[PDB]
């Protein structure tokens, strides 16, 4: 029932991400210059870089927002991929899978803690 446990729990996984292969792709921003059209399909980049940052800035109130932000990354490379079988949407499903494999209890653990207090 500890309400701000996510956090660390969070740091934890993002460190996990982080060491994954898949991850490489989603840990920084798109190189437009790479991606010339990648603005012209993403309204709103996100990248692992900037879910840990705004996590260590404490501008995260909750671990949904993180999620929201994680899911972003991966809805992202879903939107701009040519094809589903390309090399780097192929890395965004692995990768979306074990996010939400390690966040689910995260979440679960957060709002029963919420809840406990305001029983
Ligand atoms: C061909 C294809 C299908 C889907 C995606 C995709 O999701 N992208 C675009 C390319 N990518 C980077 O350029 N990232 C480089 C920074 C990490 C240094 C960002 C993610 O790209």
């Amino acid at each position: 029932y500890d309400i701000q446990a996510w956090k660390k729990q969070c740091e934890e996984l993002l460190n996990l991400i982080f060491q994954c292969e898949d991850s490489e792709p989603f840990r920084q921003p798109v190189d437009l210059l790479e991606y010339p059209d990648y603005r012209d399909i993403i309204d709103t980049p996100m990248d692992f870089a900037t879910v840990r940052e705004t996590l260590e800035a404490g501008n995260y109130e909750s671990p949904m927002e993180l999620c929201k932000d994680v899911r972003l990354i991966f809805s992202n490379s879903k939107a701009y991929t040519p094809s589903k079988r390309s090399r780097i949407y192929s890395m965004s499903l692995r990768l979306s899978a074990f996010f939400e494999e390690h966040i689910s209890s995260v979440l679960s653990d957060y709002k029963s803690a919420l809840r406990f207090h305001k029983r």
